[PDB]
């Protein structure tokens, strides 16, 4: 085994490799939304910018798990990144609702990864998940929730409300 | 009695202690509104900021009466601070209307406190009430009144008007 | 339930609402001490400043729990804030001893809240309590303990020692 | 009568002339204390500085009444300024207690002057007394009261406590 490995269970190592793929997949979803909102027949530059940034952050999240894997002496195994579930995301509200659902799915996976680390008595992994992932996930979910509510207030259908709310994200 | 006390009537001293509790209560009401408007299903950051600031100012108002009590040689007696009348404040318009009603109730109490000081021939207390409280109360009531009118103009129901007016308070 | 809520147990939500009331109560205790020490017949400006700052920090602590409640999708319920246990706090030493006892009571409640979060497998809540509350509570208790010892050294009775120690807190 | 005089009663004009003499007398008392505390066998430079400043402020107070008299069209009449009641003021505590008694005597006279202005329906004079004199008098009395308490705490007799408290006034 690796000269650095210590108190790092095979199951944690494998679960990290799957979370890497999930972070890369979410980055890919957000990239698809981002350029969907730059179509000439959608033209929502605030939504585009918001999802482009979310795409970058998710790819950074994947890289932090890749650095982590190497740090503990695990070995990174990357799988194919699935095509996004959709090619068209509808209105801003529907994209946000899809992002909300995706963020809570990522959160579920992260909490299961914390349970695996806790079960294998890995406080260093539980610390990483709490400090770097669980905290950021809850803030993201709250922020997307706020945005959904604000957009429902402003007028969620393809109208003046969507146009004005889009300016808030620019 | 206190080495500093002079021309300070027992009734003024007791009325100050009650106004302290009322200022602390109003600060508590505004704190409740402030974080109500940060709920993920309300998401009105301008209203939240406005009431958070009003909460701070009211607690400062209480402290100025506490400094005053000590300055005149009275003795501060603090009572329990009642729970806010509501836990949910509805729309921005309903919160402003509730704030308007509360501000005029505080004003009434302050004018009664001025009558007590005037009846006991305490020009130093009448000066404090006129310079530090009555002036600020009338400006607050006018400002809340303007805001109610502006919100009724923009569209007081949970719609684009409320969303846009909220930006004016950020 | 809230669109953001996930892995947030009813018991944690209710325990947060009680800790909010406790933080607000401690803020109220410290406010009472602060202006007690500004009485013309006490005149300990260092103690006054120390407890005024502690009053502000506790009210900030309550607000961080209120932000937290909203972040997780819980609903804030504020109760009445009890009158402070005392209206007069005696000497500086007796106020510090009362603060020490209060700080350890708050700490106990926070450790019970950590046990509730741990029992319901909420690592996000355990992280908040460890990073934002437990750490600050232990430092506060150590600092108050140091101060009690320093004051007992300088001379805890209403004398030159209390007067000099008070300068250290200004 | 003066081309400027309007709503200025003979009694208010005469009462101002007496308050001028009283302010000048208090300035003279404080000047005596100030240089008493610079005697080689007293040597309390903090007390000296405190009373020298109080002497200057009282003489400024007299001048503000003299400017006021002229402003309203009254005519200034200055009487002899009595010798201070004492030539030696004892300890710092006894000087502060004498200042406290003098400040409350000045306050009494000012409140009687407010009653005279109120009885003659002179809101301009009541405003001057509230804004320029009553406010400053209550703050002075509170500050002297604090100082007496601090000195009694530090040790009011000619000892280390008096020596240390004196440094606080430098
Ligand atoms: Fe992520
Ligand atoms: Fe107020
Ligand atoms: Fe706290
Ligand atoms: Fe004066
Ligand atoms: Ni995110
Ligand atoms: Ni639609
Ligand atoms: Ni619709
Ligand atoms: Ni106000
Ligand atoms: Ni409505
Ligand atoms: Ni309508
Ligand atoms: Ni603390
Ligand atoms: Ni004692
Ligand atoms: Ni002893
Ligand atoms: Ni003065
Ligand atoms: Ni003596
Ligand atoms: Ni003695």
């Amino acid at each position: 085994a690796s000269q650095v490995r210590q108190n790092y269970h095979e199951d944690c190592e494998a679960s990290i490799n799957k979370q890497i793929n999930m972070e890369l997949y979410a980055s890919y979803v957000y990239l698809s939304m981002a350029y969907y909102f730059e179509r000439d027949d959608v033209a929502l530059p605030g939504f585009a910018k918001f999802f482009k940034e979310s795409s970058d952050e998710e790819r950074e999240h994947a890289q932090t798990f890749m650095k982590y894997q190497n740090k503990r002496g695990g070995r990174i195994v990357l799988q194919q990144i699935a095509a996004p579930s959709m090619q068209e995301w509808g209105t801003g509200l529907e994209a946000l609702q899809a992002a909300l659902d995706l963020e809570k799915q990522v959160n579920q996976s992260l909490l299961e990864l914390h349970s695996t680390a806790s079960g294998n008595n890995d406080p260093h992994l539980t610390k990483l998940l709490e400090d770097e992932y669980l905290e950021e996930q809850v803030d993201s979910i709250k922020k997307i929730g706020d945005m959904i509510t604000k957009l429902k207030r402003a007028g969620p259908h393809h109208g003046l409300g969507e146009y004005m709310f889009d300016k808030e994200l620019n």
